[PDB]
């Protein structure tokens, strides 16, 4: 039968593109979402119209808390309940907002930014391994070493995700599970973002002076889960048009 | 008038060596501790005997929780209460134990390892910067972060997050004249209870001298980073590992 | 018109797999070689039997010297003269042997190791760019560059320079639509010649399957990078090492 | 006996600051230079005026060639000739200029940029080790991963120098020789004038100022000192946060 994948934060944008491209490759998919219920259901309907019984949605908040491990176990469980297997996990969901060093409480900021970007990936990785061409792909960030000003908590999360990618690649290799990352530079600028700000970001990218499409990011995910990546584990592929190479 | 420093997890081992060297350089010190109360009080006593009222102790669990931000604020507050100023913060305290992917619950392991290694350092950095010369913060990192111990994902995640904080905070606090740096030990001060035969196994791996670092050697790099000789150094992580991280499998 | 690629050191092993896989993908190929004349011609014959007029050979020493810039110019020229275009350059050729710090003279060792691994890639890159769709360059790097083989300083220096080239050329050539990326093998295709103890030693270190990479698995990463599926990827180095570089001493 | 140090490209700027600082800490120094004869002799004179017979100059081109190994061996030899010992080697000399991919020939550019920044440090390291608190400090670059546009050969050279620092740290550890790097960001602005200087200054998070030569030398002094006895294969960035700033 067809293999199955879980994509977190898959209702919209890059997660959606990844879900779509996995589905087109022949995967059954769990579209995880938090708030974007309408987009998630609409996406599932469309994939199911294409091939019957090949998409389900699964709602979960991925903020850190004492119940986060159970929420992550349930996400993996939902893939098994729908499809009887879980071959691919894609950790895409992410909170991203400034937390200056010098309104959400700081405890909430910690829980959202660290939970979504790192702890949930860890717990989902745990549940995925425990339930078992298996692989996990973590959505990282090409700019981790030249971070956005005042984004310390977000940056800490993405750094933690690099650590998880390496530790899990090492530990899960004996089980045949590969763990890799895809690190976007600037990708899919919101149509609603101010045009002046869009231009500012695009002007920075050496390759084409434009942001990645969501499909370009998805392409690298597709490579990593494929038979063409069978010896690749612990690798993080930047997909950033050379943005990380530009000095101040 | 003398500068003042907070050192977390300063009762024993590397934190102790750091507190002692800072004190010897002329700093007044807050000795933070968690369970090591006798060691901490004894250390403060020793330092105060050397110079009157230049050391205080401050107890706090640095596990992630709803009360962790207030706890970190109180650690910084304790430096100001005692000394009227806080010039240096050393984020040394750290939980370290395996968390295999395949009697603590996982949510507790997350809270302790991410809390001690990453979140508390963040909240302490926030309180330090907000409460404000040669100001700086030194984070105790790990030379082996990219070749981690098997089954230590949460620990390794916590230390990676700390590298991220060191960079983000260096960038953001530079306009405020606060430098933020790291010291990354390889193998240091193996536990006296570790069998010598196993101590020799890690020792044999170290290119420079086939031995682990003393706590004092780690402290030496901290002393440098807080000194006027490092006035243009920020966002830098100094490995103190005797070549360990350069050795292939 | 079918696109054309140059592969250096393509007569055998990994370079051969790259040439074969590019050819299978529809590329016409220049098979560069140094000493392996019989294998190079044999490979050309084989590919030409598959599709007429799709493979040629080009001999050159890639050791550094006063004549190297002309040699690299002629390698690129061979692609234009044969195929009327050059879309892809793969910098695979490499000298690899120990140069301890404490028959070849040291200046010869420098010329061979830095020439093959770094300077030739630079001059070929120069020639390729100046002679100019989906254009790209792939440099064969090394996943163990930061945990190098003992006594291989010159080899390691060359591979580090190659990372620098990959990055510098990615930045500079991005405006011309030329992408520049790397593939970094761990251990790959152990020779039968090598000892049974030595080969086992290396194999048992690889977390993912306790075996070396096949040449085809290395070639798969090259194919991805030159493909339309990597159109936004430049300055990236993809490790293909089965997790070898993650394993501590 | 006082320890002795070789500093390459030490007639001016950062090399001189390092030479001056080592001398002040008690070292006897070989001031290597290439073209800056007057400046080198002048520094040796000032240092010898402070302490008699504690400085000598040594001329050498560090461009790659077949005689480069002999030249590097002779630099180390000159320290032993003058001082009877050689405790510290600082690889500071560097060529730095653009070499675009698209009147110096390319073979000259390769020779100068790879020679000065990488091959000469390798050859000096060999000769330093062979001739034996011993250590080597390499002058690297904090911006190696966000390079100057059209400086590929320079960038390759400094990357090779990171590789040397790591390889030699590993290999020379059994011999008790530590090998470390100092990676400046922007330091000492000259050739260049204001306002281009102030364009660079505005980039630096920590004080919007370039590093002083003194600040770079401070980091060198630390790595050679007893306070760094367990540090080897480490590269210390001295860049005021410059490398942390995104485009
Ligand atoms: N776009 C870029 O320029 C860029 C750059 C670097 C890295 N990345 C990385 O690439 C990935 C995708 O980027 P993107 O722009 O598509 O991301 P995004 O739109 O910012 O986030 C994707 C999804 O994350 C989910 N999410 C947020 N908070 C959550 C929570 N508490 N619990 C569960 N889910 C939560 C949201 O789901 P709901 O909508 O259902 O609420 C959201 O749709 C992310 O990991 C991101 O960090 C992106
Ligand atoms: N030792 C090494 O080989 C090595 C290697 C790499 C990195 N490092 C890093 O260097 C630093 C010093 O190492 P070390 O071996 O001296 O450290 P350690 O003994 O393992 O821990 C230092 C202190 O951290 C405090 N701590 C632990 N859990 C805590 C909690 N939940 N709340 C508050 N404090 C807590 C403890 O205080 P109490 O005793 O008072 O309870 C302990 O004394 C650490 O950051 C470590 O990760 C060390
Ligand atoms: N194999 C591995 O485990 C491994 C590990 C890390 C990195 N890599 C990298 O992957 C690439 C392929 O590895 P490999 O093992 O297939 O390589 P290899 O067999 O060691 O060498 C490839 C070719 O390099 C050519 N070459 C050597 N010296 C030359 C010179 N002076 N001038 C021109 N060409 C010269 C040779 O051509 P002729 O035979 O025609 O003389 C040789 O066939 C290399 O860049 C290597 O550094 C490989
Ligand atoms: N200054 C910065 O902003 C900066 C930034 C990053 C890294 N760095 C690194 O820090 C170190 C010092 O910087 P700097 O600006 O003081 O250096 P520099 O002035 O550009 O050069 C130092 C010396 O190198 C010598 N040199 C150049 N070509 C030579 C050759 N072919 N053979 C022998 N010697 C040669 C010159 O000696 P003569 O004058 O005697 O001919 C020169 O005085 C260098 O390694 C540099 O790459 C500096
Ligand atoms: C498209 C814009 C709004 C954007 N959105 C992001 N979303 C997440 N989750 N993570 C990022 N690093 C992220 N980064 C950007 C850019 C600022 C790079
Ligand atoms: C002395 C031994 C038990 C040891 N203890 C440690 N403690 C903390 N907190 N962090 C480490 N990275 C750490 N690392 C080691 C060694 C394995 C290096
Ligand atoms: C399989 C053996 C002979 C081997 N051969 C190599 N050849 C080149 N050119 N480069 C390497 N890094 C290289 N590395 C190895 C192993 C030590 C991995
Ligand atoms: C002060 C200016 C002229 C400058 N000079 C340099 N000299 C050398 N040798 N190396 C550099 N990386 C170097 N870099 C700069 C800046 C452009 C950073």
């Amino acid at each position: 039968e067809a293999p199955a994948a879980v994509v977190t934060g898959a209702a919209k944008r890059i997660g959606r593109a990844i879900a779509v491209k996995l589905h087109q490759t022949g995967y059954r998919v769990v579209i995880h979402y938090h708030n974007s219920a309408e987009a998630a259901v609409s996406l599932a309907d469309e994939l199911n119209k294409e091939r019957s019984n090949t998409a389900v949605v699964c709602q979960a908040d991925l903020t850190n808390s004492n119940v986060l491990p159970a929420s992550c176990e349930e996400i993996i469980n939902s893939c098994f309940r729908a499809f009887g297997r879980c071959d691919v996990l894609v950790n895409n969901a992410s909170a991203f907002y400034p937390t200056p060093l010098v309104g959400k409480t700081v405890e909430t900021q910690v829980a959202e930014l660290i939970g979504t970007n790192a702890i949930a990936p860890f717990l989902l990785t745990m549940s995925f391994a425990q339930r078992q061409n298996l692989s996990i792909v973590n959505l990282c960030d090409a700019m981790v070493d030249q971070p956005c000003m005042a984004f310390s908590l977000y940056n800490m999360g993405k750094h933690a995700l690099v650590g998880l990618t390496q530790s899990a690649a090492l530990e899960l290799a004996p089980y045949g599970i590969r763990v890799n990352g895809v690190a976007p530079g600037v990708s899919l600028l919101p149509v609603a973002m101010g045009e002046e700000e869009k231009d500012k970001w695009r002007r920075k990218v050496p390759l084409g002076r434009r942001e990645a499409s969501a499909e370009q990011i998805a392409d690298a995910v597709i490579f990593l889960v494929s038979g063409s990546a069978q010896y690749i584990t612990g690798s993080i592929i930047k997909v950033d048009g050379g943005l990380s190479l530009v000095h101040a």
